[PDB]
């Protein structure tokens, strides 16, 4: 047992804010607020439930979900940190999704791309990005989680690349592609990629050449990130130290005449 075996009865679970195991918010030794990820027997292989917890031992950065402690004796607990504002999907799609703008979009988009450049040092790959699994806290601080399939290198269709889809190829570059369309989530505050088609459709049109046009009131400069993001061969696709560098200088460097609309 590691270091992060913690008792069993010094967690008081109290809210649950969703679930699948649930997902519960509770108590830590009295006084940290915590986020407890639970298995609930569905007699689930709970090595395959501690996988999750195996990789966020390994990756602590400042824009990735902190684990606090695991408890891995059936029934077996996930203690993870608590962001106040939720899922960034529902964040999108929530009441504050009508009042942000290009200017805090593309922020939350540069933490993102900052905890994925740190990953993407670490030799790892994620393997399930999606504004669904990407958690926000105050001052509209954005990081990534859901490390239930992330592993070290050696479906999801609409967000995957299709290398990945289709030959099981999850690199540090089919992750940049699902951050591409992550981007389309943000700029369109939370809406599905490819509207109006289905899984069988957009792996069709994606396998001919078809990538997502720009979202309304999109610059055209961001869109242009996203084609990057979506390149067919996977090493045209830029590195995530690149897309956290370009989307943190974006209203200096690249578009230093942003003027507001309506939407973005
Ligand atoms: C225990 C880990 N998870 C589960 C989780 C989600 C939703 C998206 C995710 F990528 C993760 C992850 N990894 O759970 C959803 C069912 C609901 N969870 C929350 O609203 C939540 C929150 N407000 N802080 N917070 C912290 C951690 C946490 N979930 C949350």
């Amino acid at each position: 047992k590691d270091a992060w075996e913690i008792p069993r009865e010094s967690l008081r679970l109290e809210v649950k804010l969703g679930q699948g195991g649930e997902v519960w918010m509770g108590t830590w030794n009295g006084t940290t607020r915590v986020a407890i990820k639970t298995l609930k027997p569905g007699t689930m292989s709970p090595e395959a439930f501690l996988q999750e917890a195996q990789v966020m031992k390994k990756l602590r950065h400042e824009k990735l979900v902190q684990l606090y402690a695991v408890v891995s004796e059936e029934p077996i607990y996930i203690v993870t940190e608590y962001m106040s504002k939720g899922s960034l999907l529902d964040f999108l799609k929530g009441e504050m999704g009508k009042y942000l703008r290009l200017p805090q979009l593309v922020d939350m988009a540069a933490q993102i791309a900052s905890g994925m450049a740190y990953v993407e040092r670490m030799n790892y790959v994620h393997r399930d990005l999606r504004a669904a699994n990407i958690l926000v806290g105050e001052n509209l601080v954005c990081k990534v989680a859901d490390f239930g399939l992330a592993r070290l290198i050696e479906f999801p269709i609409k967000w995957t690349a299709p290398e990945a889809a289709l030959y099981g190829r999850f690199t540090i570059k089919s992750d940049v592609w699902s951050f591409g369309i992550l981007l389309t989530e943000l700029t369109t505050k939370g809406r599905v990629p490819y509207p109006g088609m289905v899984n069988r459709e957009v792996l069709d049109q994606v396998e001919r050449g078809y990538r997502m046009p720009c979202p309304p009131e999109c610059p055209e400069s961001l869109h242009d990130l996203m084609c990057q993001c979506w390149r067919k061969d996977p090493e045209e696709r830029p590195t995530f130290e690149y897309l956290q560098a370009f989307l943190e200088d974006y209203f200096t460097s690249t578009e230093p005449q942003y003027q507001p609309g309506e939407n973005l």
